[PDB]
Order: structure tokens, then sequence, then C-alpha cells
């Protein structure tokens, strides 16, 4: 199987790999990537991995650990590749939330398939089919996000927590700025006035929570202000492995951010 270390990742390898073997992700619905740690049975899932896929010590800190044991042509660390490393942003040591990035998705897809056909080669026929598949969906993605979020470039808003960089910069939102970084830090307590007073100022359209998150915090800081508010998933943690996952995944976080910022 192609053990993927986060949902989206799966989403990936699920379209490279589709027909040609399964595809696992490690961390579980509902999970924070800050903040899980592997079972016994997820690294039994990884020393019997054909491929594993993730992003790098810098981001999946729980599996550096088991990583060290796999060798190179049976991994994929999608931030030490060729094409993603020179566009790596910073954090404000880079901002590591890259499955957010249509960009470094299609690198990845390609160093997937790439290790794929090497391990499998009597499957090389549907495997460069699979890809080329992804590379058009991914393509024509691409566009219609790119057009449903254009009118909304402008529109200031909030996050909890930093993981929208790469996507945001890309199909050129706006953001006003996050209410943590990591978050299990809760933050408080000047952070959350700096944001209330930017809400009740105008100033800002929507605020987004999240759902392996309380919105309790989100909520307040809101409560009497014209602000409306929302929800973002950077797990797709609701979108199930397939071909057409990460398309969908690309959608679905594109009318999230819309559904509320529209106007």
């Amino acid at each position: 199987a192609v053990v993927a270390s986060l949902k989206p990742l799966g989403f990936i390898a699920s379209a490279i790999a589709d027909g040609v073997t399964d595809t696992q992700v490690l961390l579980p619905d509902g999970a924070s990537e800050h903040d899980y740690s592997l079972r016994p049975s997820d690294v039994k899932r990884l020393q019997g991995a054909d491929l594993v896929v993730w992003i790098g010590p810098e981001m999946e800190a729980f599996m550096e650990k088991s990583v060290k044991n796999i060798p190179d042509g049976k991994q994929v660390t999608i931030a030490q590749l060729a094409d993603v490393k020179p566009l790596l942003m910073k954090g404000a040591d880079y901002n590591m939330h890259l499955w957010l990035s249509p960009e470094i998705a299609r690198a990845s897809a390609v160093a997937i398939h790439e290790k794929l056909v090497e391990l499998m080669p009597q499957s090389r026929a549907k495997l460069d089919a699979n890809l080329k598949d992804f590379e058009a969906q991914l393509a024509a993605t691409d566009k219609q996000v790119g057009n449903e979020l254009a009118p909304l470039k402008g529109k200031g808003y909030f996050v909890f927590h930093d993981a929208y960089g790469y996507y945001e910069k890309h199909y050129g939102l706006t953001p006003l700025g996050h209410f943590t970084v990591n978050p299990e830090i809760q933050p408080g307590a000047q952070r959350l006035h700096e944001i209330r007073t930017q809400l009740v100022e105008q100033k800002a359209t929507c605020v987004f929570a999240e759902p392996q998150f309380r919105p309790a915090v989100v909520e307040a800081v809101a409560r009497g202000t014209s602000v409306r508010m929302g929800t973002l998933d950077p797990l797709g943690t609701n979108i199930k492995l397939g071909k057409t996952s990460y398309s969908a995944f690309l959608n679905q976080l594109a009318n999230q951010y819309a559904s509320c910022l529209k106007g």
C-alpha cells in the first residue's frame, strides 16, 4: 500500500495509485497535524508500506522517528523535493502547509508516480495514465477555483491557525491574519484583543473556525459584531480517498472560504 501521513497527501496518492494499490492515511479524521503520535499499528503500516508519502520533519514531527529505517526509493519527502524547495514560504523557518499548494501537489504526484513505476514496473501502463488524469483534473480545478475565489480578493477575514498561506497566496486571497500558528497554544489574550478591535472597527468580513478545534474562542471576539462566521477544513476530513479526491479538496476549501465571503 501507499501510506500517506495526512489525508490530503492520501488524496494525491489515491489518484496516482488508483487501481494499483490502495492508499492509507495515518493521521485519523479529526486529529490535527500538530498533536498526533503513531499507534503501534500505524508503525506496522509504515514498515510494510510499498511507498511512504509525507512532507518532512519540520511538519509531521511524529514520524521522523519511524521514517529513518525506510530507504529513499520507498519514500517521498515533499519538503525536500527538487521543484518544491524553491517555493517554500516563511512563517510569520518555513511554513509547511504545502498540501494546499497546487503547484506543490503537482510536484508530489510526479514524484510519487516516479517511485511507483520503479517499485511496480509491471503497472507503468496504468500509473502513467492515472497521472495524466490527475494533472488534467488538477489543472481544470485550478481554473474553476481561481474564478470562484477571484471576487474575494480584498475581502479580509481571520483564520484559526496558519495553514492556508500557500493556497491563499496562489489564489490571491487577503487574510487579515490568524488566531494561532500552533493551535495547541490558546492563544489569548492580547491576541484576542487585537482581533476584537479589528472586527468591531468594521474591517473584517468573515472569521473562520476549524472542525478539529473548538470554535468556542472564535464565537466571542465576533458576537455582537457584523462579522459573518464560517469554517475551513485543511485536512478535508470528510472527503473519501479516490481519484477525484484531491481536486474535490480544493473545491471544497474554495467553497468554504467563498460561502462566507461572497457579497
